[PDB]
């Protein structure tokens, strides 16, 4: 395949505000139209990862829907981030997937973030969601499914015949600073056990429960180095990765022919 | 359960030299008698990690394994590493679990190395281990096996009704200071992921393929925070983990709810 351009927009998400972080991250995105392949925003990144949003969760036939798409038209990219979303089946924390050929796809978070009392009110999805871009296969998840090495694992013939699942990994986050370490490290062992890049953003800033994010976002490569990697302040970087040091990598250390398979219930 | 005593046995294995490997770790283990409830060798802690030694392998009735029960018995500690290990149907990288009272399981390691060529004569195991020891459970694997997360994965109310699988997870190895990152990430991940201890051995020196190890051998919390770390050099350090400690997380941050059910195929 062809490299991959990566943005990871990594912006302190206005509390309960949609069209505020519309504007806020249309703006962010603005300079980035014919410079990226992949845009990444924040999890919840229109009302802030909050319990009280669920009682005024658009839907998809909404703004935020509308936005997303406009902007992947807009700067000729795939543009990613999850926003709380109500359907007939009840409120997701849904990531969007918005190509600029057009489509939409989308995933709800699997694993509700339990410590934060996400469960109790918001509904889980089950499936995982694997898309194609730029030739490059794509496994985007949510926050707390970090935690999950068994649904994020990359699997082996079973997705793509005699190939990985995918090729990148991508993680869209509020993910506090008190619990960065675990943040960094997880990121770093899923890059190394799926043999694969990871790309992941998390918000900067405090939030309306007084929580302070330490962002952290970055694109890793599947040594489970940090290509690139930034904290603490707005901001955004756009950087490339290689498909032919993946294909390398993967043929050197073939750990992908060493799986063990399993079937999830 | 009370708090475990663990003993890193971080050693400068002697290449294809059991007696002399013997008479080595006997020498490191001596100061421990009464000291340590768990005393934690590297992998192939007999021969150096060699697909040379396979032919003069040690069977069950050998030296080696009378040797390890004897170790169990003087110092009033559960001894753990791996040997080479012929059998009826082909050599293992045995892991040998061996207590004080001269009970004794093992555990063939799973995933071959494949990199080192392990894979190409020796045969591979199936079955985890999970043993109780000091009213710890702890699940103990070799070197490679840090790889594959879901083999290593930590079970909710599957072996232990309404509990996870294991308190205490260990890995012994013989990682080659080149891949270093990838072991210090991995242990830390496994730690964090499956809310446990992990307590981890890797050798140091050069061995008779001029490959280097720089240990990094380990005690990490349930945070992925290590207690005591040490490398480079022969060493043993000796450190106690708090039972209590691991109650409070998992009490505090119920991420143990949320992971998947799967079947290993
Ligand atoms: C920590 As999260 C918000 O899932
Ligand atoms: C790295 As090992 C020997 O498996």
């Amino acid at each position: 395949m062809h490299d991959l351009r990566i943005s990871l927009v990594q912006g302190s998400t206005r509390w309960h505000d949609p069209a505020g972080n519309r504007d806020y991250y249309g703006a962010l995105l603005e300079p980035l139209a014919g410079q990226s392949d992949l845009v990444i925003l924040p999890e919840t990144f229109t009302s802030g990862f909050s319990n009280e949003a669920i009682d005024k969760a658009e839907d998809m036939d909404g703004p935020t829907v509308a936005w997303i798409r406009t902007q992947a038209a807009r700067l000729g990219a795939a543009i990613t981030g999850s926003v709380q979303l109500r359907t007939e089946h009840g409120v997701f924390n849904r990531l969007l997937w918005a190509t600029p050929d057009g489509a939409l796809q989308y995933y709800d978070k699997r694993h509700l973030f339990r410590f934060g009392n996400e469960h109790l009110r918001y509904a889980a999805g089950r499936e995982r969601l694997c898309v194609e871009w730029k030739g490059w296969r794509i496994n985007p998840q949510v926050c707390y499914d970090l935690r999950f090495p068994v649904f994020c694992r990359n699997r082996f013939d079973v997705e793509r015949p005699g190939q990985l699942d995918f090729d990148l990994q991508l993680f869209v986050a509020n993910w506090p600073s008190a619990r960065a370490y675990a943040w960094k490290t997880l990121l770093r062992a899923r890059a190394i056990e799926n043999l694969c890049f990871v790309a992941a953003v998390n918000r900067v800033g405090v939030d309306g429960n007084q929580l302070h994010y330490a962002g952290d976002s970055a694109v890793i490569d599947f040594l489970g180095q940090p290509q690139v990697e930034i904290r603490e302040q707005e901001q955004v970087v756009t950087t490339t990765i290689s498909a032919a040091a993946l294909a390398e990598h993967r043929a050197r250390f073939p750990a992908m022919l060493d799986g063990d398979s399993f079937v999830l219930g």
